[PDB]
């Protein structure tokens, strides 16, 4: 087990495409415009919270592909990964709340998921998914806090 | 060699890039496009990309049960995110510059894991050989968009 730079860029470039989904989000006025919970973050928090998780869960499976029968964690890991990039588009660019929600809780299952797969393998990978683990339940009652918080129009049948 | 497990959480990763297709059909803004001469028709692309989810999740399950396979799923998991990204940046937001960037980027992931793939398993790289072709058909009309319609603000 070694800090593996090839592994750990490879996943660290990989969490390039949901970093950009974030990076082309403009001011949007119809996200100002809803009511947020209480402990709603502000806006500005959220960008420094992903890019230390990204840094995370990349070396956490970094130390996990250096292990034998990893084959299940990463697939898990893949998961989790494609559904993140999924959500910030459908939420923010389509602004359909109610799909959203669905896209969130698939990917706190992956990550769920791959933080147990983890921890079968490595202690440290699957402490590393922790963190994780606790801003995606967040980010799901965000989700869930604002569509039960404002009006929603009909999205496409 | 079906590790039923293996194989379904890999197709279900593909839902992700499924449903950035299914919330984002093309719609009039694409077929006003300039189209370069060799455009395939509408139907194409459903079954271009139903095809490839399933033989990219059949290729990773081969290779996901071998020895050193790390990397390679590392290349996985790198080009299955950038294919996700994508669709909303093309067709969602219309930002066909960085969707060419995308899409270059996806297709490097994609050379990168067919490689990969080869060093391990030789059925498992050659089921990535019809997806390194058709991403680089795709990365072709996103250019194409791009030059045949550069007197659009949302080309540039
Ligand atoms: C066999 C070897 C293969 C190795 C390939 C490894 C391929 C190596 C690919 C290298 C990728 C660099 C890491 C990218 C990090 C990344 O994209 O995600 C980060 C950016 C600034 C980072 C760049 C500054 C220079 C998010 O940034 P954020 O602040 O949230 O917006
Ligand atoms: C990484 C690149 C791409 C990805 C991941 C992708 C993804 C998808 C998927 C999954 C579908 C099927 C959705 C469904 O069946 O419900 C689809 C449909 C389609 N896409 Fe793409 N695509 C890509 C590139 C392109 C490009 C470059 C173009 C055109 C320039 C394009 C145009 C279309 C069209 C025309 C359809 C079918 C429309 C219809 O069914 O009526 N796609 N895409
Ligand atoms: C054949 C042997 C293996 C060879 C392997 C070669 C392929 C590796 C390609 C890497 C491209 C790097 C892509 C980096 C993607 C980062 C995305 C990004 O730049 O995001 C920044 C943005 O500001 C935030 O939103
Ligand atoms: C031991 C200390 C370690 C420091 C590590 C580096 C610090 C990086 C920034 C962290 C901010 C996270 C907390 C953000 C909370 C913001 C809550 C808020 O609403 O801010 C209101 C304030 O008025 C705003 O102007
Ligand atoms: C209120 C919240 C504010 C939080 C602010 C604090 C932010 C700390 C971030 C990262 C800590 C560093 C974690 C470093 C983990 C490294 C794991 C690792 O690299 O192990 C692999 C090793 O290289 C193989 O031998
Ligand atoms: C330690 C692992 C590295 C860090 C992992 C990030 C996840 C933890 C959340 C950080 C920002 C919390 C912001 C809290 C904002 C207070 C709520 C409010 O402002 O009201
Ligand atoms: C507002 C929501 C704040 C976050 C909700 C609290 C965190 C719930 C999940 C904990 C996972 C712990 C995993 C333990 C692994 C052993
Ligand atoms: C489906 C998987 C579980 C969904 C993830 C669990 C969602 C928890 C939501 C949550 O704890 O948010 C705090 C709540 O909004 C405070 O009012
Ligand atoms: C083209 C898009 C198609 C989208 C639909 C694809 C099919 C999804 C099927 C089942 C859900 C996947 C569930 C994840 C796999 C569960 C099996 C598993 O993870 O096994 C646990 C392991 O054995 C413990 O060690
Ligand atoms: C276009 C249609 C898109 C379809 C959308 C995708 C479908 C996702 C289906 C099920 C996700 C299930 C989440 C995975 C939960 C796995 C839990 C599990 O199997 O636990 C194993 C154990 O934790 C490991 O050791
Ligand atoms: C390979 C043969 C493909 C036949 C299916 C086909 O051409 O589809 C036509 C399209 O659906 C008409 O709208
Ligand atoms: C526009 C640029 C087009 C570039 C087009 C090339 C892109 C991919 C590069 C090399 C493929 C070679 C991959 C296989 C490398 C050797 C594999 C091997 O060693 O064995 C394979 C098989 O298992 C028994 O021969």
């Amino acid at each position: 087990m070694n800090m593996d730079w090839a592994l750990f860029l490879t996943f660290l470039a990989a969490c390039g495409a949901p970093a950009t989904t974030g990076a082309l989000l403009k001011p949007d006025e119809w996200y100002d415009n809803l009511n947020k919970p209480w402990w709603n973050p502000p806006r500005w928090v959220f960008p420094l919270a992903w890019t230390s998780l990204y840094f995370l869960m990349s070396l956490a499976a970094m130390r996990v592909a250096q292990l034998e029968g990893s084959g299940q964690a990463l697939a898990f890991y893949a998961a989790q990964l494609a559904f993140n990039t999924l959500w910030t588009p459908v939420f923010f660019g389509m602004k359909r709340m109610a799909t959203a929600l669905a896209v969130v809780m698939v990917m706190w299952l992956f990550v769920a998921a791959t933080m147990w797969a983890f921890f079968q393998l490595d202690t440290w990978a699957g402490v590393l998914f922790v963190p994780y683990l606790i801003w995606a339940t967040a980010t799901t009652g965000l989700n869930f806090e604002a569509m039960r918080l404002n009006w929603n129009r009909p999205e496409a049948r």
